[PDB]
């Protein structure tokens, strides 16, 4: 009677898992093959794809060793496959968490404010600079009167709220943005920088602007030859020239980051200052294990049944690993809609290299989410009518969970188009 449903679905669920594995495996080969794999972006991709390969491969193992007879027998190796299968599931979320972390910071934590937040450094309390003048936020000069009580007045007037010598990180941003325009204003007046500035693009204007904040215009107007190459799009030559500057000799790190930003026209210099691979390898592969270890003990005491694949009401141990998965999915949601707030509001006007590639990423993450997300959503709720819908619910399920591999294979291969096009 019901086994009719089950033998039919088993074919659907079996067939797609084959397409999903060839698709995933092909993509995997493509990632390792290209020189694109030195970059952080694809390491996450390559590792994300690997995690799904291992999980999809275990689906066949689970199938070709799972009967009630085996189940009734808590066999040693039987509980291992269940533990492994569930382990890979935690991985999937945690490597997707990697994709999310990376994406988020790339869009949000990667701009001009952040760039100078690193280089110049941000202080939230009124202090004195090298010249004895009052400064607050990121190198923002308040007043040249040696009287602090006047600095607060100006700080308060500019901010609009009684500071008492302190502002938030939020406010320093506004002050910083107010300073950029002033910097941008001056450059354009100048006859030595403006032609060069007008030639550059967003990421490199930010680089020039950066140099402006460090040395002022008159200081940056000096090199002449360096800016000449930047004007003529001779990037590599410009980079070598800026190395020789005593600017570089005096402050090595800032130069590197600013100069490399000139050379590549990307924030890869700044973006990859905090984001490293080993961090992700610990999150993706190294954290799912203690999670499973705790879940094993829970299965030991409370529910030691059917190779831990059995479901015994009403003590639930599957929450030990599903919990973190749900938490991780939650954090990623906050990220996703954090990005959108930045996308729709403070980047609506902009159309740049990073932006085109920013919105095309969220589009993908918004397309993928239903496809993956539905199978988990449906789980919580049942028919119901128990009619045909029950068949649909059940028959819909196989197609979706089976073709995850294919979805993920193209999504990751989509991000190879997204990078530049
Ligand atoms: C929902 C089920 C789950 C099964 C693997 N899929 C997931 C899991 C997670 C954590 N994030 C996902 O997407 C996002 C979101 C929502 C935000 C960002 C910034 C990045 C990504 C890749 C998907 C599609
Ligand atoms: C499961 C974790 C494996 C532990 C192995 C040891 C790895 C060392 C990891 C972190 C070292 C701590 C300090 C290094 C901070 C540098 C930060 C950075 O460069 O991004
Ligand atoms: C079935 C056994 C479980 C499989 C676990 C595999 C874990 C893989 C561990 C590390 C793979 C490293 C690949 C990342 C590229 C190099 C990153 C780096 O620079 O350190």
């Amino acid at each position: 009677k019901s086994k009719v449903h089950y033998h039919v679905a088993a074919i659907i669920n079996y067939l797609g898992h084959c397409i999903s594995l060839v698709a995933l495996l092909v993509a995997f080969v493509l990632f390792l093959r290209a020189r694109s794999i030195r970059c952080l972006r694809n390491i996450i991709h390559a590792n994300l794809i690997a995690a799904f390969i291992l999980r999809n491969a275990t689906w066949f193992v689970v199938q070709l060793t799972m009967s009630p007879e085996v189940h009734q027998s808590n066999v040693g190796w039987c509980r291992l496959v269940t533990a492994a299968y569930n382990y890979f599931h935690v991985t999937n979320f945690f490597w997707m968490f990697g994709e999310g972390c990376y994406l988020h910071t790339a869009i949000v934590l990667t701009n001009i404010f952040e760039m100078l937040r690193i280089d110049e450094g941000l202080r939230l309390k009124i202090y004195k600079d090298t010249e004895g003048y009052y400064t607050i936020g990121i190198g923002h000069l308040l007043t040249k009167s040696p009287s602090l009580s006047v600095a607060k007045s100006e700080l308060d007037k500019a901010i609009g709220r009684n500071s008492n010598g302190v502002i938030t990180k939020d406010e320093a941003e506004k002050l910083f943005n107010q300073d950029v325009d002033a910097a941008v204003r001056g450059i354009l007046r100048n006859a030595k920088l403006k032609p060069v500035y007008d030639s550059l693009d967003a990421v490199r204007r930010s680089a020039l602007i950066n140099m402006v904040f460090q040395m002022g215009e008159t200081g940056v107007a000096g090199f002449t030859n360096s800016l000449r190459m930047l004007q003529q799009k001779r990037w590599d030559e410009a980079a070598v020239n800026l190395a020789k500057s005593r600017w570089y000799n005096q402050t090595p790190n800032r130069a590197k980051r600013v100069i490399a930003t000139f050379r590549t026209g990307t924030w890869d210099a700044y973006l990859t200052d905090r984001l490293r691979a080993w961090m992700f390898i610990c999150i993706g592969w190294g954290v799912p294990f203690p999670i499973i270890v705790a879940w094993a003990i829970g299965k030991l005491y409370y529910d030691n049944e059917k190779c831990w694949a059995g479901k015994r009401p009403g003590v639930y141990t599957d929450y030990i690993y599903q919990g973190p998965m749900a938490l991780v999915l939650l954090i990623n949601f906050i990220f996703l809609f954090n990005i959108v707030r930045i996308l729709m509001t403070k980047l609506r006007a902009s159309t740049t290299s990073e932006t085109i590639q920013a919105r095309k990423a969220v589009k993908a993450t918004l397309v993928l989410l239903p496809l993956l997300g539905i199978t988990y959503m449906l789980a919580f709720v049942n028919p119901g009518e128990d009619e045909v819908s029950r068949v649909v619910f059940i028959y819909f399920n196989a197609f979706l969970e089976s073709f995850q591999g294919f979805f993920v294979s193209v999504f990751a291969c989509f991000l190879n188009s997204e990078v530049r096009s």
